């Protein structure tokens, strides 16, 4: 999936949104 930090789906509800340094961090 694209870049998930993004107004598209910058939410990390499930897993696939785990490598995302903007909800990580």
């Amino acid at each position: 999936l694209p870049p998930c930090c993004t107004p598209p789906k910058k939410h990390c509800p499930a897993p696939a949104c785990k490598y995302k340094p903007c909800c990580k961090s």
